[PDB]
């Protein structure tokens, strides 16, 4: 099936129950290649699952403690077949890729991200690692060894585009397609040669095909989509007679299933983050050319969050216009691909919240909202032929079965949401769902959070002492790890502090709760929820204070992160605020009869928001803006390109980092010209040359086709490197001295 829909109702007994027929059919799909081959009077297909985990999700780290918090990607990998020499030799393999911002030794990423600052290169390296794993699967299939970690590392390095900005030459641009193909070619040829030998000598088993099952969440969903496109580019052979096929070292290859949770392709950063560089024009699902064996992608399911609103987490829908090179027709969904709207914020769909976080799912992962989407994804994948365990290698062990638990209370609450939700395109569903959670906040946050029922079961915040301790211990341990895998011993003072800290937790025993893989995240759900609630309350009351027609906002853009950055429109921001305020208030009156009094029949819904839906947020805040959504080249709101392709638009020099002061209209003053941008060097404070005029105004125009503008800008020549622009300016010469020193 296809198109956009509300989440389906969640069946009472769940989606993990099975029939011997159900199992028979999943098996039957897995063995289709063998059937075709055998009918022509032993053989095996290679079945490969690849899971790209989400932002700040790391399976090793997140699942190691007593309150584990594995994402749905990790859960699906745990329940996937492909572990061990035996099963691999039987042609089933599975691979897990940790999320960006977490340690990944295989790509030599030895430190976690700082305060959620995530560059594009981590994403690209994860995609390329993914590509390499396919090579590894074939390599093991034929030669009974696996690629050495040294060689994986080298391959990933060879395939990189090495983005940087230098004072001498400006942007360093490399062609990813060329580099990936070049790096993969020696191995693909070796493997093809081996397959030739085996075929001409009649060696068994006859290797038939490669069939892929791919799961992604968040930036890992972005990575999966780019992966699918880069793979299609690599394997599209499609010559001779003009028949089009996809082959990987001679072998037919297809993605049998692409399962995505809430795609976010944004650089890790009112500035609105745009795509990481590798994600531009690669979010669009693969288009097929002109049993079924012509197609590259057989099935894609994308489950998306309705209630996520963070500027840092824009959605990429899998909706897009047919496309020549030229786009024609309305935005719609490609055959065999479907997009479902789900309640909750980002990790309420992808998984990743632990029991009791923010007082949600207190006592039990079976109460965690993300368990519904998980089961749904499972069922879809199982239907599409995925090598999945069920409730001996084909069967889930207790731990993994419990990772898929859904309680009936959860099912009931979810279904109340599902039943009130109204059909429409994604934009309208977002408008209305934003209104619903706003309505809930008017009571639970604007009505004073401290005394609400659910807030009482938010776990108490970690004491300040333990917070500082854990942090400093983590800091030291992490630097040790990084310097090793790539430190001088602690000074007397540092060691005394270390031991104070080791004491502030109950001793050396506790040190193994340190996760080097992720940045330390202290339990501060009370302070954070109370803070957020005070924010929402302020925004919703609108007691602004003194206001000017204009506002000045500032920020440093780090062009080394390899991403695009936008500004949103003041008028549109004002109207969004107003529509949310109005819809929200109106819905409030159907949600509650009075303060703290839920209207009859609305209990299960209000309880879902109280005890299941998290608050990823925890002039005005993101509570009063709609989430940004991309549909390929198009977006749901107007955007102006502030920076892309490594330059700040209008800045007449290339620089690694650029300070900005932006003057624009205060949208608050619109409730009842393009922004003025000035740039400086952050290191010295010196003003950077600006250029302006009509052409530049056109490049900066607010449009709902930001992909088009990003492409257009990328086609234009860049500003000169700092060393060229400085030959005239003593000022820029100081800038250059500073930049050069770094």
């Amino acid at each position: 099936n296809f198109g956009f829909h509300i989440a389906p109702t969640h069946p009472v007994a769940g989606r993990l129950t099975y029939d011997s027929k159900k199992l028979s059919e999943n098996i039957l799909k897995q063995q289709s290649d063998e059937r075709v081959f055998s009918r022509a009077q032993c053989c095996k297909a290679i079945h490969i699952t690849l899971g790209f985990d989400g932002t700040n999700n790391n399976d090793k780290a997140d699942g190691s403690s007593v309150s584990p918090s594995c994402s749905n990607v990790a859960r699906l990998i745990h329940a996937s077949i492909g572990s061990g020499d035996d099963i691999n030799s039987r042609g089933i393999f599975k691979y897990y890729c940790p999320g960006v911002g977490t340690v990944f030794p295989d790509i030599k990423e030895f430190t976690p991200s700082n305060m959620g600052l995530i560059g594009a290169e981590g994403g690209e390296n994860r995609i390329n690692w993914g590509l390499v794993q396919l090579v590894d699967a074939l390599f093991y299939t034929l030669l009974k060894s696996r690629l050495k970690l040294n060689d994986v590392q080298g391959l990933v390095e060879e395939m990189s585009t090495n983005w940087t900005v230098s004072t001498l030459t400006g942007g360093l641009l490399e062609n990813g397609e060329k580099k990936r193909r070049a790096a993969l070619e020696p191995k693909l040829k070796e493997l093809e040669e081996k397959l030739r030998q085996r075929q001409n000598s009649g060696q068994k088993p006859h290797i038939l095909a490669m069939r892929l099952y791919i799961y992604g969440f968040s930036r890992g969903a972005a990575e999966a989509r780019a992966f699918a496109n880069w793979l299609q580019e690599l394997t599209r052979v499609s010559d001779a007679d003009g028949r089009v096929e996809y082959r990987f070292a001679g072998l037919p290859i297809s993605i049998e299933f692409l399962g995505l949770f809430d795609t976010v392709a944004a650089v890790g950063l009112p500035f609105a983050a745009g795509h990481m560089d590798w994600a531009d024009d690669t979010m669009r699902l693969p288009d097929e050319a002109l049993p079924e064996d012509c197609s590259f992608l057989k099935r894609c399911v994308h489950l998306v969050s309705c209630h996520e609103q963070r500027a840092s987490f824009p959605l990429d829908s899998i909706r897009r216009r047919d496309m020549n090179g030229r786009r024609t027709g309305p935005s719609c969904y490609r055959k065999w691909t479907v997009e479902y709207a789900y309640p909750g914020v980002h990790s309420d769909v992808g998984g990743g919240y632990g029991v009791g976080n923010q007082g949600k799912a207190v006592g039990g992962s079976e109460f965690l909202l993300s368990q519904i989407a998980l089961q749904h994804m499972y069922a879809e994948a199982f239907e599409a032929g995925a090598p999945l365990q069920v409730p001996e290698w084909r069967v889930m062990v207790p731990k993994i079965e419990a990772e898929f638990s859904v309680s009936e209370e959860l099912a009931t609450r979810f279904n109340a949401w599902q039943a009130q939700a109204k059909a429409g395109p994604l934009e309208e569903v977002i408008r209305r769902e934003t209104a619903l959670i706003t309505a809930w906040r008017i009571d639970r946050y604007a009505g004073g959070l401290r005394n609400k029922a659910f807030f009482a079961n938010v776990p108490p915040d970690m004491p300040e002492a333990q917070q500082k301790a854990w942090e400093a211990l983590h800091k030291r341990r992490s630097r040790e790890y990084a310097a090793a895998q790539q430190l001088p011993p602690m000074s007397a003072a540092e060691q005394a502090e270390w031991d104070r800290n080791v004491a502030l937790i109950g001793g050396e025993d506790q040190l193994r709760d340190l996760r080097v893989e992720k940045q330390f995240d202290p339990p501060l759900d009370q302070r954070q929820l109370l803070g957020a609630a005070a924010e929402f309350a302020h925004d919703y009351k609108g007691d602004w204070g003194v206001l000017d027609d204009g506002m000045t906002v500032g920020g440093v853009i780090d062009l080394l992160l390899g991403g695009t950055v936008f500004l949103i429109n003041e008028e549109d921001e004002a109207e969004e605020y107003s529509q949310i305020h109005r819809d929200g208030s109106a819905r409030y009156h159907q949600l509650f009869s009075a303060p703290d009094r839920v209207a009859p029949g609305q209990e299960k819904l209000v309880a879902l928001f109280d005890e299941q839906v998290h608050d990823s947020r925890a002039p005005f805040t993101d509570y009063f803006r709609y989430r940004l959504v991309h549909f390929d080249n198009e977006s749901n709101k107007r955007l102006s390109v502030l920076a892309t392709a490594g330059r700040v638009v209008g800045v007449g020099v290339m620089l690694a980092s650029v300070g900005l002061s932006v003057k624009r209209r205060d949208p608050r003053m619109l409730l009842g010209g393009l922004p003025e941008i000035s740039a400086f060097d952050p290191l010295t404070g010196i003003a950077l040359p600006m250029v302006g005029g009509a052409a530049l105004d056109n490049l900066r125009a607010f449009t709902r086709e930001p992909g088009d503008k990003v492409e257009q800008i990328g086609q234009l020549p860049p500003p000169p490197p700092l060393a060229v622009a400085a030959v005239q300016s003593p000022a820029l010469q100081q800038v250059l001295l500073a930049q050069q020193t770094v």
